């Protein structure tokens, strides 16, 4: 049919993102769109996936060991998927209780057996996706016995014990698939441009292969998260027309491309790109350009970016305006390479953008803004719909956040002149608003903040689905200390609301939670982690207001660190409906 790893994936996040919640719904889901195949295609095609790109296949026996397995759990799985599915609909049946049981063992056993067989010594990389998967279905499975295993007929010591590996293996999983993405992406580095496309495809594709789903982990925890919760994915990947369509390769510019993205940052909305023309020889290109963004919730006013590139004068400048409908889901890019025969500055080497088509995601449809012309590199095929059975412009699965720009030469004084936009790509799930639920336990990522005071934002570790927000140490000063503000809207004013705060602390550290002015949490946290450069899963932990209240308090919400000489990293901000 077409597909990849990378477009089933997609659909998975997808899933996992809007249906996160216990039940045979959950179960029947991973079966539709992961689990339910017969034979070997699927599993050899995800671990072709990853094994073109390092340039290694999985030594033979190893592999076919590995493939072998995976429809193993298949076959087991969508039996225990059935049987829950028949249970739920008969649950006080002893028979169907006892099948349960036995279903679950059976697929505990297999799994817990099956596993290690995805971590073989020196294939872990091309194994990634596998794993992940299987990851996945345990720890779905674990956290199914952890909900229903009293009502199937366990014992409260099963039950407590099983549970205490559904914690464990999160954090385990987690930072296994997180080692392994570090390992795997250094790799592939290289010093010129065929390297970091590369390197730059590897992150990609692994980041909605594996990345996103490991950022789900936590959520199978049925103790923290009881009911429905919804996620948000706020990282961003990136593509490169000009240097993706290159069949050459651009010597010792690999750096020089990766340092042309940008830095962690808070969230914003890409409102507009100005774009300036400039030519050469009757050929016009895309040469610099001019990008204006909002804070999240369009919570403050727009701002503009320094000059990427050039600004030339050859043609008007143009202003596309990239917020309309549900932003621009997808580009299609036209590249020109001029390789003339004689080279000098009266004729030269061009590496450029003559057109781009800018694409709207809406429910209904909406005309293109178009850059000169459209093009065939179509970002789609990096960036596909997370939900492929409605067209493109409803089931794209990322909105174009920015636009940098790698660059190279000048117009007036080179021979070879490279302009090579950068679009950058956020997952949709990051929402132009911060919308507290009244029915489930919203996440809203504390990089959705629109005012940092005395912190900045780093880069997350790989697991959370984005970047983090580090408050400093006051210095002892109490007009100096470290604060996040995240703007709120509550479409439901009477429910009540308890308001939870994932962080990371290396010493006790005394937390201020504010909703509008009032002041809801004011106490000493303890410490979670060891150190704070290298974060692992369970250096994460949780704190929360001892009472719930309504959104008459206000439509902000922040965290203020007391603390005169420790640092503290927020995560997100989590509301829960009682
Ligand atoms: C006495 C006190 O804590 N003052 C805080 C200051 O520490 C800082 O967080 C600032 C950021 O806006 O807000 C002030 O209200």
């Amino acid at each position: 049919t077409g597909y990849t790893p990378i477009d089933i994936s997609l659909s998975l996040t997808q899933f996992l993102l809007s249906e996160f919640v216990p039940g045979a719904g959950f179960v029947l889901g991973l079966v539709d769109i992961i689990w339910g195949i017969f034979g070997p295609s699927q599993w050899d095609a995800f671990l072709v996936q990853i094994e073109q790109l390092i340039n290694q296949r999985i030594e033979e026996f190893a592999r076919n060991q590995a493939i072998s397995r995976l429809e193993g759990l298949s076959n087991l799985y969508q039996i225990y998927a059935e049987s829950f599915r028949e249970w739920e609909a008969d649950p006080t049946n002893p028979a169907l209780r006892e099948e349960m049981r036995i279903q679950f063992n059976d697929m505990n056993s297999a799994l817990t057996t099956a596993i290690p067989l995805f971590a073989v010594q020196n294939y872990q990389v091309p194994l990634l996706s596998v794993y992940v998967q299987a990851a996945n279905l345990h720890l779905s499975v674990l956290r199914d016995v952890s909900v229903f295993g009293q009502r199937w007929g366990f014992d409260a010591a099963t039950i407590n014990s099983r549970y205490n590996d559904l914690t464990r293996l999160i954090g385990n999983y987690t930072d296994y698939a997180v080692r392994w993405y570090n390992t795997g992406l250094e790799r592939v580095w290289g010093p010129d441009s065929r390297d970091w496309v590369r390197y730059n495809q590897f992150r990609r594709e692994l980041t909605l292969t594996v990345l996103d789903i490991v950022a789900l982990f936590p959520n199978y925890d049925s103790r923290r998260y009881p009911i429905r919760t919804v996620s948000q994915l706020t990282r961003e990947i990136y593509t490169n027309p000009v240097l993706e369509n290159f069949d050459g390769s651009f010597r010792g510019s690999a750096q020089g491309i990766e340092r042309s993205i940008r830095s962690p940052h808070l969230m914003d909305i890409l409102n507009s790109i100005t774009i300036y023309t400039d030519a050469h020889r009757g050929y016009y290109y895309w040469s610099g350009h001019q990008i204006m963004a909002s804070p999240v919730g369009f919570s403050g006013p727009e701002f503009t970016f320094p000059l990427y590139g050039t600004m030339g004068n050859a043609a008007p400048q143009q202003r596309i305006v990239a917020q309309l409908g549900q932003g621009v889901y997808r580009t299609l890019s036209s590249t020109l390479y001029r390789r003339p025969f004689n080279i000098g500055i009266n004729n030269q080497q061009l590496s450029v953008l003559d057109g781009t088509e800018f694409a709207y995601g809406t429910s209904s449809n909406l005309p293109s803004a178009v850059y000169r012309k459209s093009g065939t590199v179509d970002s789609l095929d990096e960036i596909p719909p997370q939900n492929n059975n409605v067209p493109p412009r409803q089931g794209f699965s990322h909105r174009l956040s920015h636009v940098s720009m790698f660059r190279s030469g000048f117009s007036n004084s080179s021979v070879s002149i490279i302009r090579a936009p950068m679009f950058s790509w956020i997952h949709r799930s990051a929402e132009f608003n911060n919308i507290i639920a009244s029915d489930s336990i919203t996440q809203i990522p504390a990089v959705k903040g629109n005012f940092l005071f005395n912190g900045s934002v780093i880069s997350g570790p790989g697991f959370t689905g984005g970047d983090l927000v580090r408050l400093n140490s006051s210095g002892n000063n109490i007009q100096n200390r470290g604060y996040i503000e995240v703007p709120i809207h509550f479409p439901s004013t009477s429910t009540r609301y308890r308001v939870r705060v994932r962080y990371a602390s290396v010493t006790p550290i005394h937390l201020n939670v504010n909703w509008g002015n009032s002041s809801i949490f004011s106490n000493t946290v303890p410490a979670t982690a060891t150190s704070l450069d290298n974060l692992q899963s369970s250096d994460f932990g949780y704190f929360e207001s001892a009472n719930a209240f309504t959104s008459s308090l206000g439509n902000i919400v922040g965290v203020r660190n007391f603390s005169g000489t420790a640092g503290v990293i927020i995560d997100r901000f989590e509301f829960i409906p009682v």
